[PDB]
């Protein structure tokens, strides 16, 4: 009991975990991509009262991505722009 962090889910239309159409803005920020496939990683860390987000291009397939997921929501590095640039 201590470490604060929430990590979710958004995907398709139906992102909005529960009814929160945030990243929403992205998905229609000019009509992008809209195929019922709009996977979006959103984890909110002790950032000052922020998150962040990371467009996904396919998490289905095995650990390789389940542990850099995991540490791209919250890991000691982060911020370099690098593995982002692998991924996007």
């Amino acid at each position: 009991l201590f470490i604060a962090t929430l990590k979710g889910i958004f995907t398709l239309k139906d992102l909005p975990e529960e009814f929160r159409p945030f990243v929403d803005y992205k998905a229609g920020l000019e009509k992008k991509k809209l195929s019922d496939d709009d996977e979006i990683a959103i984890i909110s860390i002790k950032g000052t009262q922020s998150n962040h987000v990371l467009f996904l291009s396919s998490y289905n397939s095995v650990d390789e991505i389940r542990k850099e997921l995991e540490e791209a929501g919250a890991k000691i590095n982060h911020t370099t722009l690098k593995i982002l640039e692998g991924h996007l």
